[PDB]
């Protein structure tokens, strides 16, 4: 490993040379305000603070205007002609946030702008020079110049020797194990493309060695029915150890060994594998040690230029029908063989290549040359299509290297929200240095939001017992390549987390009578933290916390007694920072739900549909702890049904008369009811496809502006009414007791949104598949994907699916449904 780690480090030094501290482009030292590209890009009021004016300039801008001309519009408000001012020196930042608007994007493209439009809040920007902008994260000269720290040959295709090895012993057995388990046995599996090449082979069952209670010795020769010549390069040996109790056999751990190392030489001699439990056991497997090294050599390059062949009508449609099929998922043995033989007819449909490689007969060394020949003349995939080619199913380095090269197309703003899936895809790279990890590190270098998100994702990946060692090295490389400025702020953030994690444990372990006092006392350590530190908020590092507002800090009076942490902004131009910190629940299930809901919002906005969706952030800092964004001026349905329940018992009125008290005027209420119609549609569609079946009045939330959203994603991909519309919901939508065209608008929005997710079925299956190895309780295998596919009714028309969802809505309405048509 020491050799692979050395070459990785020499590769990363070479990567840093492409990102000098001089280039402001890739080394800005500030976060970029995120953008999601929205169609038809309406006007807005923006408020810009200018250097030397007592009040900010407040004017109307076209949402379609680039930030560049917005900056200049703002300069025209103080300057007559702009031949005296250097406009290229100026930037716009969000007020209270170390975030810079991207010049060449529409004002309306920016996440912050469309959030302000949703809530109807003042758009407050600040105009200033690059010179004036906080750049305390930027890489220095020191950073670039600093290092990075975290005899004969026989070609394999000629090697006819049987793959065999001796499973010798495991050393360092616990006192715990000697009591429980009588004998132990290994189950040896050979795998490539995430699938077993043969039946797994079981070791003999042996106890601890005579006069040695810490050592199990098998000294057993395992022989597979395969030759080194038949081994794919990315072939992996898996050894799962089992303890048979004395007084079913029990899985104690698993090691993986790559039969070829990162230099393509076959594993030879004694190799040591470390499997963890809580404690470190050492497994010794002895490989043959011939007089000669064996090296894997790919087949010689096959140069061909294929395009006019036999064109037959009937089968041309059965190919087109398969090409245009929703996804590769569940494709029959016959459809694979048919597509495979017609693969060279599919060169004007790039995004189907994953279906072609999934329909390969095998990955035998002989047949690789003609697969490689296809790939290198194949047209570039769209980045989201190529995600599939980084999954378990495709181990081949040429396939994955191409998949990454096509991915270079993707924007930083699109990549930002896809990172969790990319981090998990590292588990399908057998080698440490790889096209993928270099892509991720390179994107983090050139963008601070990506580096920041990678840090927290990689820190969450460490806790994996099998892949913890791999992620340790990748995090190390990120932190090293990040520079001093970044590392120090990340350390500050990591400290604030541990302290808040500390306070929340202390708060919960306290009694009901003393809990409030324990919080007030426990917050002394974070009080002290801030006296010697200004710290960026981990959930949104554009927000700088200067001080803690101790009198506003509280516990939410729920199980898990979550903290409400109120913090003062280091920017007077900014607002207070309110955020939840919770301990006990694993938040990663919630993070995925929110990710999937956020990608649906992005898909809809890319086709002109805005369903006014509430998109809040959730960060898993440690195992079973993290920060959750607090949406202001919102309450659970139940709290509202309960608070109106005291005045009247009409039951149609609670939501309606709740929205009126905050939206009193006729145009104010109508808008809030419209916000509800659009937000409810998105929520209904998201509820059904993602299979969040466990919704109730404490689960559903409602913002005072009328926007509806989910919060507790306890149930996910439920399998076994999908959503529920109550009378009070129907009342707000209709605007009265009887059905209106507003309910027809609601029905159209649902069905339209539903169809736009169906056209992206493959993306949603790829995004959930890549989160299988992350070990979430409700997502362990491809069968969990089938539900979601089955919900999206593939190979049915938009018109056929509109009737299916319309009947889901009518079904949801319950007994009131009879009143509607
Ligand atoms: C008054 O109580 C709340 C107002 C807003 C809240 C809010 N709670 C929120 N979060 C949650 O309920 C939650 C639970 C489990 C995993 N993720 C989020 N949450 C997320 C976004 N906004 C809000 C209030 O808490 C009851």
């Amino acid at each position: 490993q020491n050799d692979e780690v050395a070459a990785f480090c020499q590769s990363i030094m070479k990567l840093k040379t492409k990102f000098p501290y001089t280039d402001h482009c890739t080394n800005p030292g500030y976060l970029l305000s995120p953008v999601t590209v929205q169609r038809n890009m309406a006007s807005v009021k923006v408020s810009i603070e200018i250097e030397g004016l007592q009040l900010p300039v407040t004017f109307t801008c076209d949402v379609s205007s680039t930030v560049e001309i917005i900056i200049m519009q703002a300069l025209c408000w103080v300057h007559d002609d702009l031949n005296q001012v250097d406009v290229g020196s100026y930037i716009l930042k969000v007020c209270g946030q170390e975030e810079v608007l991207q010049n060449n994007h529409c004002l309306g493209s920016h996440e912050h702008i469309q959030n302000c439009r949703k809530w109807d809040t003042e758009i407050k920007l600040q105009l200033l020079t690059l010179s004036a902008m906080c750049q305390n994260l930027a890489r220095t000269a020191e950073d670039d110049e600093a290092p990075v720290d975290l005899r004969n040959i026989k070609e394999a295709w000629t090697a006819t020797e049987q793959l065999q090895f001796t499973v010798y012993a495991a050393h360092g057995i616990s006192s715990n194990w000697v009591s429980n388990y009588e004998k132990y046995y290994l189950i040896c599996s050979l795998s490539h493309n995430g699938k077993d090449l043969f039946k797994p082979i079981q070791s003999k069952k042996v106890g601890t060695y005579k006069n040695a209670a810490y050592l199990i010795k098998w000294d057993e020769l395992i022989i597979f029915p395969i030759q080194i010549s038949q081994l794919p390069l990315e072939s992996v040996l898996h050894l799962t150890l089992f303890g048979v109790l004395n007084q079913g056999p029990e899985a104690l751990g698993k090691v993986s060994l790559t039969l070829f190392d990162f230099k393509r030489f076959l594993t030879c001699g004694t190799k040591l594998a470390y499997l963890w439990t809580s404690e470190r056991i050492v497994l010794q497997v002895d490989f043959p040690s011939p007089a000669f090294d064996i090296i894997y050599t790919s087949p010689q390059i096959d140069r061909n230029i294929i395009k006019l062949e036999t064109l037959e009508s009937d089968i041309k449609g059965k190919l087109l029908d398969i090409i245009h099929r929703d996804s590769s998922f569940g494709l029959s043995k016959e459809d694979k063989v048919f597509l495979w033989e017609n693969r060279y007819y599919c060169l004007k449909h790039p995004n189907c290549l994953p279906k072609i490689l999934a329909s390969a007969p095998n990955w035998k060394w002989a047949n690789l040359a003609k697969t490689y020949s296809l790939l290198h003349q194949w047209p570039p995939l769209c980045p989201l299509a190529a995600l599939e080619l980084l999954d378990a199913k495709f181990a081949d380095q040429e396939v994955r290297s191409l998949a990454v090269s096509w991915m270079e197309a993707i924007s930083d703003d699109e990549l930002a929200d896809l990172l969790p899936q990319f981090v998990q895809a590292l588990k399908y790279e057998i080698y440490l240095n790889s096209s993928l990890v270099r892509f991720l590190l390179s994107r983090a270098l050139g963008n601070i939001q990506i580096a920041h998100s990678l840090y927290w994702l990689l820190k969450d990946a460490l806790h994996d017992t099998h892949f913890g060692s791999r992620y340790e090295h990748v995090l190390g490389a990120l932190l090293s390549v990040g520079g001093k400025g970044l590392r120090e702020e990340l350390s500050k953030q990591m400290k604030l987390v541990q302290l808040l994690g500390g306070v929340a444990e202390k708060v919960r372990q306290a009694s009901g009578s003393t809990r409030q006092v324990v919080l007030q006392k426990s917050m002394e350590r974070v009080q002290s933290f801030f006296l010697r530190n200004k710290c960026r908020l981990p959930l949104k590092p554009s927000l700088v916390a200067k001080e803690l507002n101790i009198k506003s800090c509280s516990f939410f009076s729920s199980n898990a007694m979550p903290l409400k942490v109120t913090m003062v902004n280091a920017d007077p131009l900014g607002e207070e920072i309110n955020v939840m910190f919770k301990v006990g629940e694993d938040l990663r299930q919630d993070m995925l739900a929110l990710q999937m809901i956020k990608i649906m919002d992005k898909i809809w906005l890319k086709e002109g549909l805005d369903l006014r969706m509430v998109i809040f952030r959730c960060l898993s800092t440690g195992r079973d702890r993290g920060m959750v964004e607090l949406v202001p001026a919102s309450d659970t349905l139940r709290k509202i049904q309960v608070e109106y329940g005291v005045t009247g018992s009409f039951k149609d009125k609670p939501l309606a008369e709740w929205l009126r008290k905050y939206n009193p005027s006729e145009e104010e209420y109508e808008k809030a009811s419209e916000n509800f119609i659009y937000s409810c549609a998105g929520c209904c569609v998201a509820t059904y496809v993602l299979g969040i079946c466990d919704r109730h009045n404490d689960n559903i939330m409602l913002r005072s502006t009328g926007h509806m959203f989910h919060i507790d994603f306890g149930k996910f991909l439920g399998h076994a009414a999908p959503f529920v519309l109550t009378s009070d919901m129907a009342y707000v939508i209709n605007g009265g007791e009887k059905p209106t065209i507003r309910f027809q608008l609601f029905v159209d929005l649902c069905c339209q949104a539903y169809n736009l997710i169906r056209k992206q079925t493959n993306l949603f299956l790829n995004l959930l598949s890549l989160m299988i190895p992350s070990g979430l309780p409700e997502l362990t295998s491809i069968q969990d994907l089938k539900y979601v596919r089955d919900a999206l009714q593939p190979q049915t028309t938009d018109a056929e699916a509109t009737i299916f969802f319309t009947r889901l809505i009518e079904s949801s309405l319950g007994s009131i449904a009879t009143k509607f048509n």
